[PDB]
């Protein structure tokens, strides 16, 4: 699994469940093309977005819909979404774990590359 | 000054100086329109981006060029840039401070609204 | 002002006001000695803790009472308090800003040394 | 496994390997008693610190020796260590994951409680 996302809720001390995820890849024309999407599981994780074969060199954007997550909890948050944009596999295939820690007015994102 | 930005370097324990920034407004069209830009000062800050008359309700994107900043220091960073996307509402508070804390493989961003 | 503290609330997007703080110095003995204390201001800040003459090289601990702060808001927090332990060296820079970003189940702390 | 620690390096985008960990429990006399210790694995994790039976109600402190970690990489960091102090199991047994994200002048800590 070359691309995995983990999302945590810092208000509740728990995984962030059912958070929607959309991944885009920058295309030849320099526009964002849809690449994969999904929802986090009860452990706050999303896997199975892609395969090594399809996950070629390129610039990827992971958009996490944090706004809907907080609104469903009764909270009106600051950000519309959290975005993570990065170049992948430009020196050969790698495995990427993207983690996000959410609070209503702040978020942190971390990448582990192996 | 309704919108201020502050950027800190968690590797050297200092303000992040000379970091380029671009601010966009979501165009009725849903296209991003250039709105303001600048480079952070010796104190890691950028203000005077807009005025209260021009800063109307809407969706705004703040794009911080973190990749050029790490490259200047000789460090290979993970992210292409850091983006902060938010709604400005006249309803709530009037002053927005966007802060960003940078590491090569992680960033944290926080909003103070007062 | 060689030592300043700043505390922010990531849940409400505001300074953390009236938060108690205690500063300790490691005693030749390795016992913590009271050194200074105060409550954060309406801007989430605490300064005037010490003077340059009294702030000599040593190991210092800053203890922030985050549990009382969340309890005041009606939120059950995870941590008993947040602690920041560091060496002050005259060698390097002279001014220390300790910042803390609080959530009920997470905190982040950063030092700017200038 | 009721108590697990995960440590990540935000400079290198990797688990933090071989980081020393000490856990203490506050004793009747209100002093810190040694409870368990260990080093993180190649995945940046530490498990097997304790059992449900031994992990009774109480106030625990997890001390992570971040200073030795950064010094071994050639970096002189700000903090002496990272400390996480919390009450555990006061409403029945729970499972605790303590995560820490490290940079030389900043760290973040998060708890997931299940």
């Amino acid at each position: 699994c070359p691309l995995m996302v983990k999302v945590l809720d810092a208000v509740r001390g728990s995984p962030a469940i059912n958070v929607a995820m959309h991944v885009f890849r920058k295309a030849a024309d320099d526009t964002w093309e849809p690449f994969a999407s999904g929802k986090t599981s009860e452990s706050g994780e999303l896997h199975g977005l892609t395969t090594e074969e399809e996950f070629v060199e390129g610039i990827y954007k992971v958009e996490i819909d944090t706004k809907s997550y907080w609104k469903a909890l009764g909270i009106s948050p600051f950000h519309e979404h959290a975005e993570v944009v990065f170049t992948a596999n430009d020196s050969g295939p790698r495995r990427y774990t993207i983690a996000a820690l959410l609070s209503p007015y702040s978020y942190s994102t971390m990448a582990v590359v192996t």
